[PDB]
Parts: C-alpha cells; structure tokens; sequence
C-alpha cells in the first residue's frame, strides 16, 4: 500500500519551497539595503548658503 | 523497500531548510528594523541656524 504508485512529491515540491522564498527575502533585503543606501546620513548636513 | 528508502536524510534535509528561512527571514527581520528605526520621528530636530 506504501510501495504502489502515486501522487509523488511532499519533499521535492517542499525544497523548491525553500529556495523560492529564500530567494525572496534576499530580494526583499537588497531592496531593502538600496533604500538605506539612497539615505545615507553622511557628514554632509544642509549647507545653508552663507550671508554675504 | 520501506526501512531503507533512501531518504533518511531528507528528514534531515526539511528540518534544517526551515532554520535556513528562519535565518534568513531574521536578517530581514533586522533590516526591517534598520529602516524603522531609521525612519521614526525623533526629538532631535534639523535646526536651521539662528538669524542674527
């Protein structure tokens, strides 16, 4: 009864789960990592022009 | 055929994936808070310099 065939595949379709959702928390995380980078608070604070 | 399916290992296998997305959703995780953080409002304040 466990040996005949059928609908296959309760570890195979779980890994191909893993990887796809690894692969979307690292896409989730350079996105992520662009945006911090697109705000750098660098020593560049607003230059006011100077009065002449 | 059934004590010796050649898949012992993929009970191995799942388990640890799992950790793999913990792992990886956690450093989403953090840099989710990297931007909060980041974007909170602050009592500090962008004084603009004082007119004289």
């Amino acid at each position: 009864g466990m040996q005949h065939p059928g609908s296959a595949g309760g570890v195979y379709e779980t890994t191909q789960h893993f990887i796809d959702i690894k692969e979307h928390l690292h896409i989730v995380k350079r996105d992520i990592d662009n945006l911090v980078q697109r705000n750098m608070p660098s020593n560049e604070k607003p230059k006011c022009p100077e009065l002449p």
